[PDB]
């Protein structure tokens, strides 16, 4: 079973965000628009990483949380009312966000 992240309750969401519609998304730093991961924290939207047999993306996303510690993102085209892929940079896991409708409704977001 995925665990609660540690930021689950404690998440710093950034003052006067942009508001993220439900389709069109396109990673900022590079043509893909798979792969996609909304960072809770800035609604950055930033492609996901590559692993060792090519698989995955440009590494923009993890670049991002190297960059600002920003810890936790939301993969993009999995958003239910049941939940969502959510990964946390910080505890190097999958990990449930019982915060996630609260935290996706800052950038407009209805879960
Ligand atoms: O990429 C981002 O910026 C944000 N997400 C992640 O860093 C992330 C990290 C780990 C996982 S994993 O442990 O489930 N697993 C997903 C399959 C991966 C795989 C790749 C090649 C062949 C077989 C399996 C291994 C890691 C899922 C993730 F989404
Ligand atoms: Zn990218």
């Amino acid at each position: 079973v995925r665990q609660v992240s540690k930021h689950a309750f404690s998440l710093k969401q950034l003052d006067n965000p942009a508001r993220i519609p439900p389709c069109g998304w396109k990673c900022s730093k590079c043509d893909m628009r798979e792969n996609l991961w909304l960072n809770l924290t800035d609604g950055s939207i930033l492609c996901g990483r590559r692993y060792f047999d090519g698989s995955g993306g440009n590494n923009h996303a993890v670049e991002h949380y190297r960059e600002t510690g920003y810890p936790l993102a939301v993969k993009l085209g999995t958003i239910t009312p049941d939940g969502a892929d959510v990964y946390s940079y910080d505890e190097d896991d999958m990990v449930l966000d019982p915060s996630l409708a609260e935290h996706l409704s800052h950038f407009g977001i209805d879960m």
